[PDB]
């Protein structure tokens, strides 16, 4: 419950009580931090930045800048970031724009390493690990439990569904479905991230989702058409509408698998 | 038009009338900025540096600090960064030694994502774009109009011509001719840089520019035979010029083409 | 000896004579620096943190923030740094936790270049040089004389001997033996590093050690069944005892050769 007197605070910053700011830290006057919020040496806030109760900020972090994409022309956009959260050393994150969403959102209990960039307009749920240096380009959604390896770089537009795992040094250029597990340069599908599954899911479903997969991808019928019989064969499923209806939205298209 | 009370700058350095300094800065005796330079809050400029007109620096950049190669011995080099430039968080570029060229060079309107760092002796033209985490090792050459994808490391003397395009995550140890596209690990040429021909040439010359590149990467003749022949047969051609001399002037040699 | 006035200085922290701080550096409660130390302009030093004689660190590195690791929990250890090192621009280093060695160590005379990270509980020997970006994650020991390219990512428990040299981008989830230079993405042995024993070893050793790889590498006798029995036929030579004990130790397994 100590803010730092070397720290510049703007006064129409809005700062809840609880609140921790180390030295030296720069908080601008369209910053909000909520209870608890943790915030240690020379941490900078700028921009329409909300940051939610318990989430704590290493040392050098960079919040709220202007996003780097040349499209951007002074729009008026936001950063907004949940509760619990662990901003690590050198991350870099931008709101979004008013081509986007004019906003970049992210859950709680989110786990960013050092050097983690997050571009404007992206979207991150809860309980998700972004391991040293992964890059996000713009307008990318990743969702629940999701882990990502360290210096993945993941391109625009790009969609990561609930519990995947993309390893370490891959480049992703399309969607990845429900509780794949990602991997290699051009990221592709290696199989399912059984481990996360396996605390989320019961056994029975788990195996209906393995089954669901292997009749998805296989290559007759295209992916498109397979999901779009799947939600018909099973109109009362969760984990096929779920798996599906994201598939059927896909812009980038989806990742390969290998069969 | 304001300057942060809390930034320490030397009386020793020259800042020109127009210039904005962010909280906490660090300007050491040796730094001169023009007119209009934008600095963020807390940006770091040692050594001999110069700043042009109107170029913004966002937080926590680095710039004039000792180059790491170890054959540096407290030589006095410079960093000569041009006008209207755009350079983003945690940037680090040192001047160069007296075994390069005494010094590192950047020109104009170019921009200079988060992570980037720019090697000693190392020369940038005007209108370029490095992605996040680009790295530049020493005494590299980039012309203008070049794009470099993120995390894209390029190898000690390499050079790049104008209008090129390296695709992200590549690794570049040879010389890549003009409006040429490059990608790869061991990075090679994949083909024109179609896009940014189309701004910059007329049809015609496009055109021929295909044509030439055609019959200098035919597998007889060496690159070099070829680019002489060219020359002779060609001896009023700006385009023929510019390629030609550019290859027979070659040290680390010319990337790998496909033909 | 100059100690700047804005830096910040807990009064419980140990700074021996000689020492220079630069502008708004942040020293917490247990950090030690000995004599001649350097640290220049806003450098974070957390936790229980000693810093060696004569050692330089540039702007905006952290040392000694707690380990990124889940499995910490307030736990009480140290980051150790030798003498004469140089620590580049952005690096952040932690300390060790319960479960690993209780700390992680830096020797003497080590560069580590900018955006370096030494994850918890590593351990690098002395003459090193780690290039820029270079990413260990946890439990990692690196021997005296090691050479890491940048933009290369060690995983946990990955032992890299004395003499050893890693090209840049690389990806190593094996141990590597004394003297080998390795590449790749899933990094392997591609022979030996021939310019570092030059300086460290006379011409006959270098000879023996060759034939020594050779011999350990053939398909047929396991590795670890050709180490041992090196062993006995040489149970008085410090090679074989060096480069096989070290074999037999191996947890994560020998990287591949290329025989
Ligand atoms: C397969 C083709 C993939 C093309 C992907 C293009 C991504 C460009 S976006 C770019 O990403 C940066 C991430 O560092 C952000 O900072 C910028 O603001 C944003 O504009
Ligand atoms: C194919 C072989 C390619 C060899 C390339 C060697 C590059 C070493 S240079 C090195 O690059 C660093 C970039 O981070 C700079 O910081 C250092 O000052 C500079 O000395
Ligand atoms: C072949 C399988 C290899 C698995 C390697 C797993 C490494 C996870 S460790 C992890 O590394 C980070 C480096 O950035 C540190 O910051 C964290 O504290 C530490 O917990």
């Amino acid at each position: 419950s100590k803010i730092a007197k070397t720290a510049i605070i703007s006064p129409k910053a809005e700062i809840n009580k609880g609140v921790e700011i180390g030295e030296f830290c720069v908080i601008g006057d369209g910053v909000k931090l909520d209870e608890g919020v943790k915030l240690h040496n020379n941490v900078t806030l700028q921009g329409h930045t909300f940051v939610g109760k318990n989430t704590e900020i290493f040392p050098f972090a960079v919040l709220g800048t202007q996003p780097q994409d040349l499209k951007y022309k002074g729009e008026y956009s936001e950063l907004i970031i949940g509760e619990d959260n662990l901003i690590r050393e050198f991350c870099m994150i931008n709101p979004g724009t008013e081509g986007g969403i004019k906003k970049t959102l992210i859950g709680d209990k989110n786990l960013l390493m050092a050097y983690v960039h997050v571009a404007h307009d992206c979207v991150i749920g809860s309980h998700c690990i972004l391991a040293n240096g992964v890059t996000l380009a713009g307008h990318i959604e990743i969702g629940d439990y999701v882990n990502i390896g360290g210096l993945t770089a993941i391109h625009q537009f790009v969609r990561i569904a609930k519990g995947c795992m993309i390893a370490g040094k891959s480049a992703l250029g399309k969607d990845v479905p429900p509780y794949c597990t990602v991997e290699g340069n051009r990221a592709f599908i290696r199989g399912l991230n059984r481990h996360r599954m396996r605390q989320l899911l019961e056994s029975k479903d788990i195996d209906f989702i393995y089954a669901l997969y292997k009749r998805l991808f296989r290559p007759i019928p295209s992916l498109r058409e397979s999901a779009k019989l799947e939600l018909e064969e099973h109109a009362n499923n969760p984990f096929v509408k779920e798996i599906c209806s994201f598939i059927l939205e896909s812009s980038r298209g989806v990742a390969y698998k290998s069969s």
